[PDB]
């Protein structure tokens, strides 16, 4: 219940990454979800690597790499495979590899994920007040979206059938307008420092909370 959160704040975000030409944005939002978990348990900010994600949480776990894939499923894939290498260890190339994870440079592990009730952006407001950052998808085709650079965002044309992976960091409201603080994967030249705040309580805008899902890692 407090007005506004961001997780930022607590040391538990990592720097924005750069998907760049690879449909990867289900990965970053999904290393994005489990930093802040390894973070609250351990003490250490440490990126994971969503190269990992794109090439080895594949087939099975209904993912294309670089055509897309689910947050769900990557989290199952880190819950499977025991682990998940560090970004450092296991850095971005923004294109489809042969997997290459290997133990030795585990940086985290992954126990449980739950995923939240669709359009409920209340039921969205208490998780990412009371557990920490969140995986989304959102409907980011809009030329709108592309050219955000300050505000709450809102785009009349908006659906909320979801197309593009995002983090949930936080939450909040600028002069009555209420927002979801989101960090994206377009770099730090995209909005706010690589952050977008999206219109919140309008009917699930761009269907934030269409398809919310975040990790936990257990004692
Ligand atoms: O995660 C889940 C749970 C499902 C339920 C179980 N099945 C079974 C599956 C099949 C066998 C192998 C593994 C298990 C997969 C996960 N959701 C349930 C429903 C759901 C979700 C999303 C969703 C969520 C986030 C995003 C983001 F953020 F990325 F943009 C996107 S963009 C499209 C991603 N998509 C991934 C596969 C292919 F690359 C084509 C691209 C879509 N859309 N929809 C509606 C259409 C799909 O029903 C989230």
């Amino acid at each position: 219940l407090p007005d506004s959160v961001d997780w930022r704040e607590k040391g538990c975000v990592t720097e924005v990454k750069y998907q760049g030409s690879c449909g990867a944005s289900w990965a970053f939002s999904a290393v994005g979800a489990l930093e802040a978990q390894l973070k609250l348990k351990t003490g250490k900010l440490v990126s994971l690597s969503a190269q990992n994600l794109v090439d080895c949480s594949t087939e099975k776990y209904g993912n294309k790499g670089c055509n897309g894939g689910f947050m769900t499923t990557a989290f199952q894939y880190i819950i499977d495979n025991k682990g998940i290498d560090s970004d450092a260890s296991y850095p971005y190339k923004a294109m489809d590899q042969k997997c290459q994870y290997d133990s030795k440079y585990r940086a985290a592990t992954c126990s449980k994920y739950t995923e939240l009730p669709y359009g409920r952006e209340d039921v969205l407001k208490e998780a990412v007040a009371n557990k920490g950052p969140v995986s989304v998808g959102v409907d980011a085709r809009h030329p709108s979206f592309f050219l955000y650079r300050s505000g709450v965002y809102y785009e009349p044309s908006c659906t909320q059938n979801v197309n593009h992976g995002v983090l949930v960091v936080g939450y909040g409201d600028l002069n009555g307008k209420e927002y979801w603080l989101v960090k994206n994967s377009w770099g730090h030249n995209f909005g706010e420092e690589g952050y977008i705040r999206m219109a919140r309580n309008k009917g699930n805008h761009c269907g934030i909370a269409s398809f919310p899902s975040y990790p936990e890692i257990l004692q």
